[PDB]
Protein backbone atom coordinates (compact mmCIF):
# COMPACT_ATOMS: atom_id res chain seq x y z
CA UNK A 1 0.00 0.00 0.00
CA UNK A 2 1.30 3.50 -0.52
CA UNK A 3 2.16 4.18 3.13
CA UNK A 4 4.25 1.01 3.21
CA UNK A 5 6.17 2.07 0.14
CA UNK A 6 7.10 5.32 1.87
CA UNK A 7 8.13 3.33 4.84
CA UNK A 8 10.25 0.96 2.66
CA UNK A 9 12.12 3.96 1.22
CA UNK A 10 12.80 5.16 4.73
CA UNK A 11 14.16 1.66 5.54
CA UNK A 12 16.52 1.67 2.52
CA UNK A 13 17.58 5.31 2.98
CA UNK A 14 17.29 6.16 6.68
CA UNK A 15 18.21 9.83 6.09
CA UNK A 16 15.17 10.53 3.78
CA UNK A 17 11.83 12.33 3.56
CA UNK A 18 10.14 10.08 0.89
CA UNK A 19 7.34 12.49 -0.03
CA UNK A 20 9.69 15.54 0.07
CA UNK A 21 12.51 13.74 -1.78
CA UNK A 22 10.89 11.47 -4.38
CA UNK A 23 7.41 12.78 -5.09
CA UNK A 24 7.56 15.00 -8.16
CA UNK A 25 11.13 14.15 -9.15
CA UNK A 26 12.00 13.95 -12.84
CA UNK A 27 9.54 12.67 -15.40
CA UNK A 28 8.23 9.51 -13.65
CA UNK A 29 8.40 9.99 -9.82
CA UNK A 30 4.94 11.33 -9.31
CA UNK A 31 1.39 10.68 -10.56
CA UNK A 32 1.71 9.22 -14.14
CA UNK A 33 4.80 10.18 -16.18
CA UNK A 34 5.74 10.96 -19.74
CA UNK A 35 8.69 10.87 -22.20
CA UNK A 36 12.01 9.33 -21.27
CA UNK A 37 13.32 9.32 -17.70
CA UNK A 38 15.98 11.99 -17.05
CA UNK A 39 18.39 9.97 -14.84
CA UNK A 40 18.70 6.56 -13.08
CA UNK A 41 16.52 7.69 -10.15
CA UNK A 42 13.73 8.78 -12.54
CA UNK A 43 14.16 5.44 -14.30
CA UNK A 44 13.70 3.62 -10.98
CA UNK A 45 10.33 5.44 -10.89
CA UNK A 46 9.43 4.55 -14.46
CA UNK A 47 10.28 0.86 -13.68
CA UNK A 48 7.93 1.20 -10.59
CA UNK A 49 5.13 2.70 -12.69
CA UNK A 50 5.45 -0.17 -15.21
CA UNK A 51 5.66 -2.73 -12.38
CA UNK A 52 2.29 -1.42 -11.18
CA UNK A 53 0.93 -1.49 -14.77
CA UNK A 54 1.92 -5.18 -15.00
CA UNK A 55 0.21 -6.06 -11.66
CA UNK A 56 -3.05 -4.54 -12.89
CA UNK A 57 -2.80 -6.88 -15.89
CA UNK A 58 -2.63 -9.98 -13.71
CA UNK A 59 -6.04 -11.47 -14.58
CA UNK A 60 -5.96 -12.87 -10.99
CA UNK A 61 -5.63 -9.53 -9.13
CA UNK A 62 -8.40 -6.95 -8.87
CA UNK A 63 -7.21 -4.07 -6.64
CA UNK A 64 -9.55 -1.71 -4.78
CA UNK A 65 -10.37 1.27 -7.05
CA UNK A 66 -7.93 -0.39 -9.51
CA UNK A 67 -4.96 1.03 -7.72
CA UNK A 68 -2.30 -1.36 -6.38
CA UNK A 69 -1.43 1.38 -3.92
CA UNK A 70 -4.48 0.37 -1.94
CA UNK A 71 -3.15 -3.13 -1.40
CA UNK A 72 -1.38 -3.80 1.91
CA UNK A 73 1.14 -6.58 2.16
CA UNK A 74 3.44 -7.66 4.94
CA UNK A 75 7.06 -6.68 5.00
CA UNK A 76 9.77 -6.00 7.50
CA UNK A 77 12.81 -3.78 7.75
CA UNK A 78 16.04 -4.87 9.36
CA UNK A 79 19.35 -2.99 9.18
CA UNK A 80 18.49 -1.30 5.93
CA UNK A 81 17.28 -4.62 4.38
CA UNK A 82 13.62 -4.98 3.18
CA UNK A 83 12.08 -8.45 3.31
CA UNK A 84 8.73 -9.15 1.62
CA UNK A 85 6.83 -11.73 3.71
CA UNK A 86 6.49 -15.04 1.84
CA UNK A 87 2.94 -15.40 3.25
CA UNK A 88 1.79 -12.45 1.06
CA UNK A 89 -0.61 -13.75 -1.61
CA UNK A 90 0.60 -13.66 -5.22
CA UNK A 91 -0.90 -10.20 -5.85
CA UNK A 92 0.47 -8.77 -2.57
CA UNK A 93 3.84 -10.33 -3.23
CA UNK A 94 3.94 -8.72 -6.70
CA UNK A 95 3.23 -5.24 -5.29
CA UNK A 96 5.60 -5.88 -2.40
CA UNK A 97 8.35 -6.63 -4.93
CA UNK A 98 7.58 -3.54 -7.03
CA UNK A 99 7.96 -1.41 -3.90
CA UNK A 100 11.06 -3.19 -2.61
CA UNK A 101 12.84 -3.11 -5.97
CA UNK A 102 12.00 0.56 -6.26
CA UNK A 103 13.29 1.33 -2.74
CA UNK A 104 16.52 -0.59 -3.40
CA UNK A 105 16.85 1.21 -6.80
CA UNK A 106 16.19 4.66 -5.22
CA UNK A 107 18.91 3.91 -2.68
CA UNK A 108 21.60 3.29 -5.34
CA UNK A 109 20.75 6.02 -7.92
CA UNK A 110 22.45 9.44 -7.66
CA UNK A 111 20.12 12.21 -6.38
CA UNK A 112 20.25 15.20 -8.74
CA UNK A 113 18.49 18.16 -7.13
CA UNK A 114 17.86 19.89 -10.53
CA UNK A 115 15.37 17.17 -11.39
CA UNK A 116 13.22 17.79 -8.30
CA UNK A 117 10.07 19.63 -9.41
CA UNK A 118 11.22 19.39 -13.07
CA UNK A 119 9.25 21.35 -15.67
CA UNK A 120 7.69 18.14 -17.09
CA UNK A 121 5.48 19.89 -19.68
CA UNK A 122 8.78 20.94 -21.24
CA UNK A 123 11.41 18.21 -20.44
CA UNK A 124 9.47 15.03 -20.34
O1 LIG B 1 6.17 7.68 -6.53
C1 LIG B 1 4.82 7.69 -6.67
C2 LIG B 1 4.21 6.73 -7.71
C3 LIG B 1 2.93 7.17 -8.00
C4 LIG B 1 2.14 7.88 -7.11
C5 LIG B 1 2.68 8.59 -6.03
C6 LIG B 1 4.07 8.56 -5.88
O2 LIG B 1 4.73 9.38 -5.00
C7 LIG B 1 1.83 9.30 -5.15
N1 LIG B 1 0.44 9.28 -5.37
C8 LIG B 1 -0.46 9.97 -4.53
C9 LIG B 1 -1.83 9.91 -4.82
C10 LIG B 1 -2.30 9.17 -5.92
C11 LIG B 1 -1.41 8.50 -6.73
C12 LIG B 1 -1.84 7.75 -7.82
C13 LIG B 1 -3.19 7.65 -8.15
C14 LIG B 1 -4.10 8.32 -7.36
C15 LIG B 1 -3.65 9.06 -6.25
O3 LIG B 1 -5.34 8.07 -7.88
C16 LIG B 1 -5.11 7.66 -9.24
O4 LIG B 1 -3.84 7.00 -9.17
C17 LIG B 1 -0.06 8.56 -6.45
C18 LIG B 1 0.79 7.87 -7.31
CA1 LIG C 1 4.89 7.76 -11.77
CL1 LIG D 1 5.80 14.03 -23.31
CL1 LIG E 1 -3.80 -6.97 1.29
Amino acid sequence: ALWQFRSMIKCAIPGSHPLMDFNNYGCYCGLGGSGTPVDELDRCCETHDNCYRDAKNLDSCKFLVDNPYTESYSYSCSNTEITCNSKNNACEAFICNCDRNAAICFSKAPYNKEHKNLDTKKYC
